[PDB]
């Protein structure tokens, strides 16, 4: 099976999580894992001025989504929605939609916020789009044990992995957060192999 | 693969839809399909005095959901949520939750409304509960081409089959609506057999 | 203005929060604040066996909702939805709906979960019901400063106050959680007076 | 009270609805109503080559939203979410967020879809972003009695006005749809004047 980890990141938090997801997915022997990013939509000079992080990942086209058996979407929260960059990208998949190109493919979502609020809503509002495409939606439930831990501040929900970046973005993803992100990649990649070989 | 079509119906619209879903699912070679209702929560006298319909499907126990590979949930809308009866039943699946009994099982959802409003929210808000169980969520997308028919008042969304019951319940599910419901059963059953034999 | 704090609680967490909400609302000079609970739906012996907390609050009827200018709804999460008890109660407001009895009234929601997951979804799925009734929906945004604090585990979202009860229910609402709950009561009661006198 | 009707439209359906909303709002004594569009994000050549409609409403700046007492947001659906253009615009309101510039302001939402699917999700998922700003959210409930008309294909939900554009965009908003949209403007404007003068 081919698994795409398709993300948007301004400051690197989602990018770090995406690498944890790909690393989890890679544990699955029949799974070929690819990590790509959506295009930046901001002017490059404003991106740079805002202290945006440069990223090595190749840039995806909307069309190449059809080449995968499973897509794990990563996006920071913008007021409890996916980011304008991710939304802009998915608004270009009308050709794919009209030809049934993602129908029955697997979809899963991870997210990042500054102080936690909106992390659930970002994921489940992304599911809505995946559903219009007839994609099978993969939540993580409570198989990741770190989800039971209330002793430290941490991202992660039954809908998908998440990280808390802090108000100023100074937090890095915790071990527990990355561990849930690895689980998500393992689980979705296992389902992709199970369905598609 | 074993498929449970689990429903709540007061006046029989969801019951008709549940039957159509079961029929679709029964077309799939390898699929064993069962239809059950959740218990009524209203006082019996009040259910009867409001005109509740008597139904021949047996009543489910929470425990027995662990026996299926796929569960297709049918509920009428109560102000854009699942019914109290369905909610109350699901609130008794905490033991299943703690043991991971529904984890990784296929889940799908159909609904009914008086005049259409709330049908999407009913389905997607049901998905949330399915996700806490780690169930794999199956929307229908636009494969059912009746979804493109805007020439007549018609239930059905990319989230799941729906029907429009009328303000007073006098409408019966239309043939287009029943087609989409049969498609949903067949598609979910097909997936269950692919994954489980 | 008359403000109802209408809650469901099994183990007292929502009940403690409801008192914080009423206490906040009481700061508003033109506001008359009442705290009521929805009926338990469980058999009394099973409630007691489960270690359910006895509560002094009077029990509301669905009809008396029409007597208030603002209702602040409190419910524990059941898999990212409101509780079967709250849902059952609201399923009895069809008379109110058909006569426009809650149209333009204010509505706001607070919540409680064991380990945090589903707290946003419980609130926004409750909003859906409030919207069918034409109620004006009151989120809290980020006026409660504790919402910026990521140094300790804590409930509270831009949608409404929340508390983390712990997996076994052994956590009590924190000072920061109760403080956000007080803000919610102040703010909604102030809006109710502003609109209705 | 000042009312902004802020919209995105590609082919003019939401533009027609925005106009109907403004008209309704203009009927309210004391209400100053303004209509603006968010910037186009597509390359101009591609917007034109797809058949985008040229529009006489001026383009909004994020900053100017601080000048209104009520903002009625209009967006077509993109797979059950607001459009990329609207999302991108809202993603530039972070400065407004940090200063509480929209806090406590009235917010309301209308939408458009090709065939109906996603219209509810588009609206409620827009509400989430409004809540992070602390805006007071206004659904329409069932006051617009056309919402009870199941005799004809008809947009509109208790969440907000909607229209059905057809698969190819050839449908124009119907008189019932336009009535509900005018009702929404008038109702939100009435509320703004009650609260703000
Ligand atoms: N918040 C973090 O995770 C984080 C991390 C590192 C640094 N920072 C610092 O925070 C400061 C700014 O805050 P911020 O970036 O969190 O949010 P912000 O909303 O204040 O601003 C980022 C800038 O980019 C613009 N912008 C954001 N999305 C856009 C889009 N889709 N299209 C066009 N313009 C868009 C905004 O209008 C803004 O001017 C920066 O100076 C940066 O160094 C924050
Ligand atoms: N809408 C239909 O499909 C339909 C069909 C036949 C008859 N009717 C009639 O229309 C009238 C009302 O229609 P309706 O039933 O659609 O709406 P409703 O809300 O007015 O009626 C349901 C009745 O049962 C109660 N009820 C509903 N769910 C409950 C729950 N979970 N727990 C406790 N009580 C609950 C309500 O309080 C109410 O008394 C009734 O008199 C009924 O006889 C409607
Ligand atoms: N979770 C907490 O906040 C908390 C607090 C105090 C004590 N406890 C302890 O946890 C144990 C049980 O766990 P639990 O209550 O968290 O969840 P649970 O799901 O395991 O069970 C509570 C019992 O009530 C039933 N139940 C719950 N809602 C119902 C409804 N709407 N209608 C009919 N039956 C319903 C369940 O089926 C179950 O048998 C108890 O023995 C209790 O002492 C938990
Ligand atoms: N649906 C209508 O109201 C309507 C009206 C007139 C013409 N058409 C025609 O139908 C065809 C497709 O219809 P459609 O436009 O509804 O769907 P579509 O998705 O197929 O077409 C939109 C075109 O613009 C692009 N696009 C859309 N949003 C974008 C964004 N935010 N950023 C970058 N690119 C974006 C898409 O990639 C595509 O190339 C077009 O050829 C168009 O001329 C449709
Ligand atoms: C426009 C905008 C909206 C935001 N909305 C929220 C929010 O609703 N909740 C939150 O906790 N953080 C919010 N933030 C913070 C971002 O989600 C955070 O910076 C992001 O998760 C970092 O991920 P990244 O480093 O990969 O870009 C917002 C930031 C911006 C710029
Ligand atoms: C409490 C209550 C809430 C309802 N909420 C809605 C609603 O939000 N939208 C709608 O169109 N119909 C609503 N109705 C109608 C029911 O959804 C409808 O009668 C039901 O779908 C019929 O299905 P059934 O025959 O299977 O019971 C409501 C009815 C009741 C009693
Ligand atoms: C049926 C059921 C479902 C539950 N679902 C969740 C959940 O999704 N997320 C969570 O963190 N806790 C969940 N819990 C924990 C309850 O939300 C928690 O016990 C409640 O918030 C305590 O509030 P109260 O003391 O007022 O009753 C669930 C508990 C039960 C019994
Ligand atoms: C990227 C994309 C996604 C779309 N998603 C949906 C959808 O989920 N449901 C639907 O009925 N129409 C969908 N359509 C149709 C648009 O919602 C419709 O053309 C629009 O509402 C017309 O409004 P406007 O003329 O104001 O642009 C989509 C179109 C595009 C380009
Ligand atoms: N069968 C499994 N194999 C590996 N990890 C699992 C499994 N089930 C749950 N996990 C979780 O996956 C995450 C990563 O752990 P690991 O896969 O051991 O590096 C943790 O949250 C574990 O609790
Ligand atoms: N104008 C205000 N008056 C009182 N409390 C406020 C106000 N604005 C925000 N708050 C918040 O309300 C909560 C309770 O504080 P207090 O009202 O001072 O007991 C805290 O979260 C404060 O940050």
């Amino acid at each position: 099976a081919k698994v795409l980890v398709l993300y948007y990141s301004m400051y690197g938090h989602i990018e770090t999580m995406a690498r944890a997801v790909a690393e989890g997915a890679s544990k699955v022997d029949g799974a070929e894992v690819v990590v790509k990013r959506v295009p930046e939509t901001m002017p490059p000079q404003l991106f740079e001025k805002a202290g945006g992080k440069t990223q090595t990942a190749p840039v995806a086209t909307p069309q190449e989504l059809a080449d995968y058996d499973a897509i794990i979407f990563g996006t920071p929260t913008r007021f409890g929605n996916m980011s304008g960059q991710m939304r802009t990208f998915l608004d270009q998949t009308g050709g794919l939609w009209a030809s049934g190109a993602l129908y029955g493919k697997l979809a899963s979502v991870f997210s990042s916020t500054g102080t936690g609020g909106g992390q659930e809503q970002t994921i489940t509002s992304t599911w809505t789009t995946l559903a219009h495409h007839g994609m099978v939606i993969v939540p993580i439930g409570y198989a990741a044990q770190e989800l039971f831990d209330v002793s430290q501040v941490r991202g992660g929900t039954p809908y998908g992995a998440t990280t808390i970046a802090g108000g100023d973005g100074s937090r890095q993803p915790s071990q527990e957060e990355l561990s849930i992100a690895r689980y998500q990649g393992e689980y979705v990649a296992g389902l992709a192999v199970k369905l598609n070989g």
